[PDB]
């Protein structure tokens, strides 16, 4: 199975993941590298969207609205909550680059009536989790508990030498009150820029079972089973995560053989 | 290439095939494993269905009717016909599982005005098909003789030791008169319920050329080609079938080098 | 990656290509193997198509208008321009074989409101492209010079013992005034008919990296890469080709190690 | 894994299995098709072979014995015992046919003193394994009960529809007074000549699961696991056999899940 | 590739590599899990071999010399050094299990002519390599400064979260004064042993590039490239080291881009 | 398949191919990259070499024979013919780089007693093969008209556009009187360097069929089937082949198709 794609250029739509190349149904990831002046159009379509300022200053005009040089990071490595902001469907934008701007298009199928919305790095919950090797920095950008009809966005800062992802999770099956069948992408990023992790995309029989070494701006594709990220001695890892399904709701199942490691 | 597709649970969801994950245009194959209580609905879409009680009772709720406890088979092994239900498209259900449930939901587009109808084992055409090593018991749950949009539904017997879906045929092709383009899908069931069987799944050139150890609740997809199944000494299989295309019309064309064993 | 479709008959719907089946967004493309006399239908949808006779004379009907023994060449070797019919979306058209037909269906999204419009060979701009080993005989049947909402169509001639496609180029990345995402087919012939031609589909990562050994009627995906062909001596080569993405411009990018070949 | 080797021709050497092509330690298995008149020299080296007339008359001279026109059948599916020679090794030997003729030559390790014998018919075990869907005819031409210094030897005819090498065992790994290491060939033949089988070698882990479809005159090598035969209706199967390890003993261990088919 | 090799069963040969199966010149690698009061015998052959006891106590005969009860840990994650005995070629050796035992054969061309020798664990050299999520504990039982023809035999413990064989080596080409040519072996062990780590083997232009998951009592093989091991959180790690080529001499070379860690 | 090797370094033995790494039986191949005063030495083993200098000046002490400052060529594609030194079995050999020299050792079975000899410039055959497309520059370097006990040793030259070891051909089975089994390495030059051309190693029945985009200084393993070259627009390119085998003759057939290229 082919669940790593590496990036296709340098600048522009350096990330093109979507329901038709990824073989799945609901979930769609877009990266932009724009220089400073550059701009871009989002449609008016069926799709709704989470626009995540990885790095950099943009403006924004949608609806009835100017929004100027939101954002403020200018590398993820800074650790503090990606800017971003929440478009409905039938919603037409222009982003333009104030700065240098590594800007994420995080989309799925749109059906409601939400407005526009900012979530502002101070509207961003931020958790640490787990103990020792385990330990995470995670910013719930548009989590199951904020309004969205599809998307649910996250990242997670996996310092070199810890594991993330992990105790093994899956959400690829609609199992009432147990698991939730959700696609998921990862958009990975390391500190020094030229180092690597381990991602294991794997299910409890093994039929689907694919290690893969993935470098700064790749995408891995998470259609189905456990998906852990070890992280190399070094290299600091930063992910961000998109996921979509027929119910939003995040409802996992934990391998059964570590599981343990949660205790 | 990757036609298998193994359960992903015990429970809930557990095999989901649609058009987007088989990388093709028309059919769609869920099952259900529910507990007695347990519902799911079925939504008003532009896709016809065709429920398929693999095993166990069910109540079904769709359009001005109310069909209670239909089924009668608690395995696939009684050898006695599903019951089955016919929806059309714009089609919202509920479906709650009276006895622990084993439900097949079978989907094609749907796009014409066939009321719901329920097709019990009474209403399935049943036949036994060849001789010797090649004999089978055929169930015609909705053959291109009884009306729908798109679908067309069987389940086939197998016993431990006879070759089935032969003498080798094909139907991935429109050619006029001869052969038609359908999507199938096998859902292959064992009894004991610990075995398998060797599916191989190939054109005449060998470009596709991809054989399967087959076991319970597996799915295999055939996009094309010829699609023998063998059974192994001691496990007796039952498969069930859905096809769709652009013309509902079972035509096929036989592998010339075996077409003699239809003599 | 499997990016090689062979025949998968001798007459009818030899190829067929959609997105569902190629894990893309926009080209479909068909070719039709049709005896003297014989039809087909294609519909009303949202779709627009250019209808390219590779071979054969036909008769179509379509909007208000019957065109009668549209073609000339028997043959692609004759290496004069395919007579070609634009459809818009929303058109439907039969097509009868006057003679045995070879006829090739280019398709992909439709929006716009541009006529039916015939392509004679008089309408088809005719280039001879290269020096040397890197020679060609370029028809552009429908350029971005030309009118359609979406499709770009070009066949090319290459006799054995030179390269096309080369010097390598790609486009698979939205880069503002460098580059656009377009999809590709290549649908291949060979004089005489039992050769082959190799080609290789490749990024400057080789992340993707697939050779090819390519026969009569095959067709080769290009989802992404650098795509040249490599002829062989003896088996002069010509094919048929398909663009389409969002932005209806061939802008592509070379690759660096062998842009020289172009001073 | 590659673990099917289909012939490289029509005549002479067809199949060539080294333990140097075959990733492994032991077995030599040869066979060459030969014309009435042909001869092949077999060289003096540190390999003990059992050259087996699987169809057609040969003479045979090595050391001090010569073996005029031995062999009967015309084709192994005569279901009668083929006549072999045991050659120790330093032992040049001569082999004309006689009529035209089918020989494997099956190679190991020699290091002993045995002299050359004839293995005529009357000195091959005849039994049959197996009840219903699981009866097989077995020639024990070298078994472990009979002198060889490595060699194990044995051919199996399977009816179409049947199942041999069944219920599934190994004999993958040196297990005190349980199991043994024996690498494994199976020449396959059947009639009529254009059928097939499938063969699966697995392991309990599935870290090895290939299934391929076996025709007339390839081998499938089995360097570990479970390698069960499933027939095809129709197509009557015939195998030679080709065992050595370090411990000439044939011990094996049943699949458990499957050892219920023994009782 | 095929760089992994799992345990073929729970008792006796579990693990079996050899230059034959391995598509290699050199290591060899056994592993023999054996019950108190089993024995095993090993040839005298052209092979030098490193009996190294994993766990468990053994008494090994050979020449002249017979080692009583040696051992002392009875599981490798006792973190104390093993008790191991050197045996030149020409050199029978009996190994009897005087509690349960987990025997490691380390075995590569033998030539010369040193004695039978002991190394207990006051003749391994103890050290720790590396700093925070790069530090190990390493056993140097058979290095390039103490005596033997072919052999190179180190373990080494990597505790939970952090990466071994790391920053990224190669030793798979003979460069005088820089890199020697050096088949290597990695023996992998867990505690909890249901673990498992991530093990990428690789090559600088990516030609081979392979990412496994890594189970207790599982083989990787490295035939060429680098190595890194990354461990997971929970599950502590350990591995037994082989390596060989024609120049018995630890050189490697740094992949450049990770260098810097070294510093 | 696996049939390239790509080099492992820039410097010292940058391609080693052997009988264990190939899984294959006779043929080994070896490159060398040395400095200026750098030396190597050949051991005396069970091995007759052909030592060719593909570029650069050495000097070479074997047996009672010293070779001072041979070579003359400074690049493979200065078309002329290599000088080369034949070392029979038992025959230890001391390389000496006088300039900085790029050395190809070709190995196989020595059984024999011919003596050391240079093979200069005067003692290659040369020859055109083919007309056009097809007309290469062949230097018989060791063909089996002259003395060796198993080698047969080639270089070809293929201008850009050309195709080579065409039209198609095998030696890959002993067919008395048609043809021989006969392993073959290429290795791959390029001019200008950073070329590459396209190689496909396939069997009639395509059960072997790769293709491979190969690059300077790469080996391709050809261990059966047809190996033609097509060579691509502004890339010339060389390579220097190895043959060996049980018959030290040059016998092949010719793909049937492709034949009457010959004509
Ligand atoms: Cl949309
Ligand atoms: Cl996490
Ligand atoms: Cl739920
Ligand atoms: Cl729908
Ligand atoms: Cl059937
Ligand atoms: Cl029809
Ligand atoms: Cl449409
Ligand atoms: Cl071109
Ligand atoms: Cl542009
Ligand atoms: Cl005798
Ligand atoms: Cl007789
Ligand atoms: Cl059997
Ligand atoms: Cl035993
Ligand atoms: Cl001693
Ligand atoms: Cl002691
Ligand atoms: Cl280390
Ligand atoms: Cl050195
Ligand atoms: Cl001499
Ligand atoms: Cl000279
Ligand atoms: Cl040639
Ligand atoms: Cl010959
Ligand atoms: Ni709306
Ligand atoms: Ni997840
Ligand atoms: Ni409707
Ligand atoms: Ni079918
Ligand atoms: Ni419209
Ligand atoms: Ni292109
Ligand atoms: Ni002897
Ligand atoms: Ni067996
Ligand atoms: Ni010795
Ligand atoms: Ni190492
Ligand atoms: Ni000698
Ligand atoms: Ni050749």
């Amino acid at each position: 199975a082919n669940l790593l794609s590496t990036c296709t250029s340098e600048s522009g739509n350096i990330q093109h993941i979507s329901p038709q190349n990824a073989g799945w149904e609901y979930v769609g990831f877009d990266v932009w590298q724009l220089k400073a002046g550059e701009s871009i159009t989002l449609p008016s379509d069926e799709r709704e969207r989470c626009l995540v300022l990885v790095a950099g200053l943009a403006s924004v005009k949608a609806a009835d609205s100017f929004f100027y040089r939101i954002g403020q990071r200018m590398s993820p490595f800074e650790r503090i909550p990606a800017y971003s902001v929440y478009l409905p469907h039938h919603t037409e934008a222009k982003v333009t680059a104030e700065t240098d701007l590594e800007l994420a298009v995080c989309s799925a199928p749109g059906f409601g009536e939400l407005p526009v919305r900012l979530i502002s790095p101070q509207e961003v919950g931020v958790e640490h989790r787990g103990k020792g090797r385990n330990q995470r920095l995670v910013h719930n950008i548009l989590p199951d508990s904020q309004l969205a009809d599809s998307l649910l966005v996250v990242e997670v800062y996996t310092n070199a030498g810890a594991t993330s992802s992990w105790p093994a999770h899956k959400h690829d099956t609609a199992v009432e009150g147990q698991e939730t069948y959700l696609e998921e992408t990862y958009y990975h990023r390391f500190n020094p820029p030229q180092g690597f992790c381990l991602q294991r995309v794997y299910t409890d029989d093994r039929s689907l079972d694919e290690c893969m070494a993935v470098y700064n701006r790749d995408v891995v594709k998470v259609p189905k089973g456990y998906h852990p990220v070890a992280t190399i001695a070094g290299y600091d890892n930063y992910y961000l995560n998109v996921m979509a399904g027929p119910l939003r709701k995040w409802r996992f199942t934990w391998e059964e053989n570590h599981a343990w490691i949660n205790s």
